[PDB]
């Protein structure tokens, strides 16, 4: 679980997303496993608008911080699971570092802000959902 809270927007996995997410839907990718919704209340993360490859993710399943080096937001195979079938999915940046299930919407930040969500792993890797390139989550 893990969300991030920028403005007016929420922005989560889009396989962890709630009722309420999708009765107050913005945008949605299912190819990039991002969802934005709606709230009320406002939003104090800063999203970063960078091209950096080193950053600070939290691991909830370690209750840690781990540094990592990723890499650029591409397309990545993904694996068959009970929300996706087996696809390609977009703007994906990988690292070696822990992760399991239970770990996407852990926060990937550097110097600059917030730099996207854990959305895969295994093996050793974890993958981050880039958001980075939408420009419209500040305007
Ligand atoms: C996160 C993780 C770490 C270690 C082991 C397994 C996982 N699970 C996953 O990679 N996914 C399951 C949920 C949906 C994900 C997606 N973006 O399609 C894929
Ligand atoms: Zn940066």
């Amino acid at each position: 679980s893990g969300a991030i809270y920028v403005g007016n927007y929420r922005v989560v996995n889009r396989h962890l997303a709630t009722h309420n997410d999708w009765a107050n839907l913005v945008w949605e990718d299912s190819s990039r496993d991002l969802l934005v919704s709606s709230t009320t209340a406002q939003g104090c993360d800063t999203i970063a608008r960078c091209d950096c490859q080193t950053g600070v993710y939290y691991c909830s399943s370690r209750r840690k911080h781990y540094p990592v080096s990723f890499s650029k937001p591409s397309l990545i195979f993904v694996e068959a699971s009970e929300y996706y079938p087996a696809r390609y999915q977009s703007h994906l940046m990988l690292a070696v570092g822990h992760s399991e299930p239970g770990d996407c919407g852990g926060i990937l930040r550097c110097q600059h802000g917030v730099v996207g969500i854990v959305s895969t792993g295994g093996n050793g890797l974890v993958g981050f959902a880039d958001v980075r390139d939408l420009l419209w989550l500040d305007e």
